[PDB]
């Protein structure tokens, strides 16, 4: 069995969360580029991002039982670049099956459509064995990179402190409220909820998003530059976008260290859909740095 220090556990830890928020963005620029808010791929997309920032809370509660914080940046969104997961350790490569694919912002098109089936892409597909050597980054999905990081949650479950810096915005808490082997047995449950969520085990990520690919009628999209004139209501829309973005960051880096929620952050959240909204209607594609 591969021996896990804890520097590297923390990685993957900040790694695991990464990932999580890179896929808010993505899926938000998407949501808000359907025009109606009533159709199947508006409400299948919008039940999923909420699952992705309840999954970024978890990553949270689970590393910071094991003793570290995460700290949450603006994501980046250029050419391929998922974080942590290569499709060339896959077979077939999926890229082969999802193609055209990007991690470039954009619309609801087959594109932006594809990657979201990427990024949700089922372990049990992929056809490798995990990779539970520590020093490994990239994985094949992301049910891989939570198999390397259960391992190396048992090996380090001594380092488990229960009601450490624990977030939570019928069910108890998902928090790891019990110290050592009890609490790790917690944070086991909480990677399940978060992978059964993306590829599953009501209707996974993955699944939703391939229904959305497969559909004959797509609802209509607004359209928008990437990079609207300087000056523009559009690059001011934008403009606006990076910086509640990342005030919200902010916020929640407070809160991922031990913070309280402040007012704050019921406040600054939907905001950040008007913000996303409103570079759609204004013709610039949302950017978030």
């Amino acid at each position: 069995p591969p021996v896990w220090t804890l520097p590297r556990l923390y990685q993957h830890f900040q790694g695991a969360i990464d990932l999580e928020l890179w896929t808010i963005p993505y899926y938000l620029t998407v949501l808000y580029s359907i025009k109606d808010p009533t159709t199947v791929p508006y409400r299948l997309i919008q039940a999923a991002v909420y699952q992705e920032m309840l999954h970024a809370q978890l990553v949270s509660n689970i590393a910071n039982a094991y003793g570290y914080s995460p700290t949450l940046s603006a994501p980046e969104y250029v050419g391929t670049a998922v974080p942590h997961i290569d499709f060339d350790l896959d077979t077939p490569n999926p890229t082969s099956i999802f193609t055209p694919y990007s991690a470039e912002l954009g619309p609801l098109d087959l594109t932006r459509v594809n990657t979201m089936c990427l990024i949700e892409y089922p372990e049990w597909r992929t056809q490798r064995e995990p990779d539970l050597a520590d020093d490994v980054t990239d994985y094949g999905s992301i049910g891989e990179f939570y198999d390397a990081l259960r391992v190396g949650m048992e090996q380090l479950r001594g380092h488990v402190r229960g009601n450490q810096k624990q977030m939570d915005e019928n069910s108890p808490p998902l928090t790891v409220t019990e110290s050592g082997d009890a609490g790790f047995l917690q944070a086991l449950t909480l990677v399940d909820i978060i992978v059964d969520q993306g590829e599953g085990q009501a209707w996974p990520h993955f699944q939703r998003f391939d229904f959305i690919r497969r559909m004959p009628n797509w609802p209509g999209v607004y359209t928008g530059v990437t990079d609207p004139p300087a000056g523009s209501p559009g690059a001011e829309a934008q403009a606006r976008l990076i910086a509640d973005f990342a005030g919200f960051l902010d916020i929640l880096n407070g809160m991922f260290s031990g913070g309280g929620a402040p007012p704050a952050f019921g406040v600054q959240m939907a905001k950040l859909g008007g913000d996303i909204l409103s570079c759609w209607k204004l013709g610039a594609v949302p950017r978030y740095s």
